[PDB]
């Protein structure tokens, strides 16, 4: 095939966005409403989450979605 491209991606850029919790999930998974009213599951990872006060429906919260996985991200709970 006249010079058929690989298929085989580079320079990964994730994203930080920041909204607020539209509502809570026991999937280990926050559904979280940005500023832009689009709506993303922020899943939080690790058995911290357990441990973790489950995220409130209006509480304002920051996760992290690569922007071709814009459908998922995971949760960026600010920690000290």
């Amino acid at each position: 095939m006249a010079h058929h491209h690989h298929h085989h991606m580079a320079k990964e850029d994730t994203i930080q966005m920041q909204g607020e919790i539209l509502e809570t999930l026991p999937n280990a998974t926050f559904k979280v409403k940005l500023e832009n009213d689009h709506i993303v599951l922020g899943h939080i990872s690790g058995k911290m989450r357990m441990h973790y006060i489950r995220i409130s429906p209006g509480d304002k919260v920051t996760v992290e979605l690569t922007p071709y996985d814009l459908t998922r991200a995971r949760i960026v709970f600010r920690a000290r």
